[PDB]
């Protein structure tokens, strides 16, 4: 019901995993850019996980704990050799601050969140993360 | 009591306003030179129509009417600055109608709200002698 960015660019293939009950965990696969994210969520009873754009990059995983919830995300996009895609990448907790990942500047953008938390992505996907969007919840 | 509050985007100076969320955004009146002084917003709480000056007196209003369709699905601006202050050099919205803005002649750090599904309902920031700071109200 409240989706907010698709922060990057329209190449690769949409994907998007609607909001979840609560994010176990973030993964963020990066070298000089950012190539992929994994969430693991839950789901009406069940555990899940997805996986958006492409094998490629070094892992950096953000587990969430009891009280733990997303309340930020930041990060930059730009034209890496013809791509518009996520350069960097990044999220805070209500307890820390994660990243950002990746090494390629670009366009900024920012994403705090003064009340309400991060439930689930959308974007587009491809070899790297070309676009990254959030719903939100109370 | 979702009200879900995104952002402040700018500075830290200035005092702290927040108008919380309304049952509708009448206009949006943005006031503006090479930065953005301020934003006047007329809306209709419970039953009444209030209007609530942020910022500062200001450079020249430029006022966004919406119409009964209309809302608020993007704000976009940067933030710079200006004088020993951090505050808003550029601000601009779009509605599901028209887009207006970028209001402002002060570049700097983008920031970008696009809302592909909801929209804006109330503002809250900081403010002083221009928009230090400004964020948004969302909900469906
Ligand atoms: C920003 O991109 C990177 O930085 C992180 C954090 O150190 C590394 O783990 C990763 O391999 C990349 O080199
Ligand atoms: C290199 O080819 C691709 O990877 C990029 C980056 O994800 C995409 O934008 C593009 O559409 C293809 O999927
Ligand atoms: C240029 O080399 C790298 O950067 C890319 C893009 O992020 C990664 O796919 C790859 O594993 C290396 O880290
Ligand atoms: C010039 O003095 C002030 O105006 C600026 C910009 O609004 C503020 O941060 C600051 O705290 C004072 O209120
Ligand atoms: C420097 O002159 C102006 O710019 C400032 C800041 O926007 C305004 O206060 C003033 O009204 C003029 O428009
Ligand atoms: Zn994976
Ligand atoms: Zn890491
Ligand atoms: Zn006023």
């Amino acid at each position: 019901a409240i989706k907010v960015g698709a922060w990057g660019g329209n190449g690769g293939s949409a994907f998007d995993m609607g909001p979840a009950y609560r994010i176990i965990s973030v993964k963020i696969f990066s070298g000089d850019v950012v190539d992929a994210v994994d969430v693991t969520f839950t789901y009406y009873g069940k555990t899940e996980t997805r996986h958006f754009g492409g094998s490629g990059g070094t892992p950096h995983e953000i587990v969430l704990q009891e009280g733990e919830y997303l309340v930020g995300m930041k990060g930059e996009f730009g034209n890496y050799h013809g791509v518009v895609v996520v350069g960097k990448l990044g999220f805070s907790t209500n307890k820390k601050s994660y990243g950002p990942f990746g090494n390629t500047g670009g366009t900024p953008f920012s994403l705090p969140i003064a009340a309400g938390k991060i439930s689930g992505f959308f974007g587009r996907g491809g070899d790297f993360i070309d676009a990254i969007g959030v719903y939100l919840e109370p």
